[PDB]
């Protein structure tokens, strides 16, 4: 309470005013309340609120519950990263012109998934959970451990009294939507991105890519989730640099845990003593993970180009530091 009364009583500013259609968006200057207002605006301007009969108070409560169930002191995987992922999703749908390629249920599921995809993230990786004998890893057979947990949390909030933003869906629409949400959240496991992207890139290369094919549509949604999840890498340099510091802080904190709990020397990525490797690793990551993805997305919709453009600009800046 208190936070809900403040949020529910507010007039929600326009998308124009909130700057949320911009791929270059920064959350840094916004209060928590302002991010929640932006989130309501995203639901509203994607025609989800009236379409699916969402009650204002219920949507507000759900947003606040999602926000609360991030761990505030985890450096990167906290509410601001989920919010930014959702904002990139909104921008890709609007400015990037992806909206008209998708169904209403797909849009509904994508926005929910974007906001929910790292719920209760502990600030350590899947491999760390496996290595420290996490019950979650045992439960989920070492496969996309965190992402199954994020999905479980997503479900828990969606079912929580007063938070049921999907309660207005018909039985069939609800079934369809939950399935898309599950696949969307699981897709944010970078291991699954690496596993499946080859198929996506090949379909595009061979002029075989067809969004009307249900399997290819699912594949595309998975790739779009990754593109949004990684979108800090596309931001104007000062924004990207600030977020890269958070990513490093989280990784180095894991490395500290690995030294203590596993008695191992962390890999460079997670080793604060070797923070000098950051620029070269950023370049390597952009090349190995990011560029092909943003290239593929731009092929699907040319209006997604600014994501690719921003990624290329950051590559240049990191490479200048590395060399
Ligand atoms: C500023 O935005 C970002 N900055 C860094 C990452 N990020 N995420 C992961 C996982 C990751 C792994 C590497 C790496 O080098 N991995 S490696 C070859 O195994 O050493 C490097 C950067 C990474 C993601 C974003 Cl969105
Ligand atoms: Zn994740
Ligand atoms: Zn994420």
């Amino acid at each position: 309470t208190r936070e809900l009364q403040s949020l529910a009583a507010a007039v929600v500013p326009s998308a124009q005013t909130l700057k949320i259609t911009d791929f270059s968006f920064s959350d840094f200057e916004l209060s928590d309340l302002e991010t929640a207002l932006c989130t309501i605006r995203m639901f509203t301007d994607l025609n989800l609120v009236q379409n699916f009969q969402m009650k204002h108070e219920v949507l507000c409560r759900w947003i606040l519950s999602v926000k609360k169930n991030y761990r505030k002191n985890v450096a990167y995987h906290n509410w601001r990263h989920a919010f930014n992922t959702a904002q990139c999703m909104f921008a890709a749908l609007k400015a990037g012109k992806i909206q008209n390629k998708l169904t209403d249920l797909e849009i509904l599921a994508l926005l929910i998934a974007a906001l929910s995809h790292d719920l209760d993230h502990p600030g350590v990786s899947n491999q760390f959970l496996i290595n420290t004998n996490s019950e979650l890893a045992l439960m989920y057979n070492d496969e996309s451990v965190l992402e199954h947990h994020h999905f479980d949390q997503c479900l828990m909030i969606l079912n929580s009294p007063g938070n049921q933003i999907l309660s207005g869906l018909s039985i069939e629409e609800y079934k369809t939507t939950l399935k898309i949400i599950k696949q969307a959240i699981l897709a944010t496991d970078l291991a699954l991105y690496i596993k499946r992207r080859g198929e996506f890139f090949e379909l595009i290369r061979k002029n075989q890519f067809n969004l009307e094919d249900p399997h290819e549509k699912e594949l595309f949604l998975a790739m779009l989730m990754t593109a949004c999840d990684l979108s800090a890498i596309t931001k104007p340099w000062p924004i990207q640099q600030r977020i890269a510091e958070l990513v490093a802080t989280e990784f180095f904190d894991q490395g500290d845990r690995e030294r203590k709990e596993l008695n191992i020397e962390p890999t460079d990525l997670m080793n604060r003593e070797k923070k000098n490797k950051i620029p070269s690793m950023q370049v390597g990551f952009i090349d190995a993970i990011c560029l092909q993805l943003y290239e593929a997305l731009t092929h699907v919709s040319e209006d997604c180009f600014p994501l690719l453009d921003g990624c290329r600009k950051n590559r240049q800046k990191w490479q200048a530091l590395a060399e």
